[PDB]
């Protein structure tokens, strides 16, 4: 079983975190926005998502880094940075991910997400997981590289 918790779109950007843990690595991040008809933003779009509201307290893949978007100081939350926040030094290479949906609404789409429409044929049930607590189950797979299957 795996959860995936969603939040707000914001200009099609949105963060997704795997198993309430830092746990996806960034092919399977690839995969995962993939299988929501997405893909990993890239720098402009995350700051687009920043400008008209977004923001989270978890490090999470984009296109060429690892951020967190930032609107209000928060001494717990990227050292009171604002702005998107680039993980510069870690060990470690797993955290969440942020996806990006071309089709989403232009600005806070604070709908929840009610499918996962690209996901492959498997026996694992996943749940897409709203910040409402409001859920979509399917059985089925997304990752494609062996090394995080
Ligand atoms: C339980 S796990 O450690 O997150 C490995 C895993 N990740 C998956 C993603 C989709 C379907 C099955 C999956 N099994």
């Amino acid at each position: 079983q795996i959860d995936l918790n969603v939040t707000c779109r914001y200009a099609g950007v949105f963060h997704v975190e795997k198993n309430g843990r830092y746990s996806i690595s960034r092919t399977e991040a690839a995969d995962l926005c993939q299988a929501f008809n997405s893909t990993l933003p890239t720098m402009d779009q995350m700051k687009l998502a920043l400008s008209k509201g977004f923001e989270t307290c978890r490090y999470g893949f984009i296109e060429g880094n690892v951020v967190i978007p930032r609107i209000h100081p928060n001494a717990i939350c990227a050292a009171n940075h604002t702005g998107v926040y680039i993980l510069v030094t870690s060990n470690t290479s797993h955290y969440d991910t942020y996806c990006f949906n071309a089709s989403a609404p232009p600005e806070e789409d604070c709908t929840s997400v009610t499918d996962l429409p690209n996901s492959f044929d498997g026996p694992v049930t996943i749940t897409i997981v709203n910040r409402d607590g409001t859920r979509y189950s399917k059985k089925g797979e997304y990752r494609t590289h062996q090394e995080d299957i």
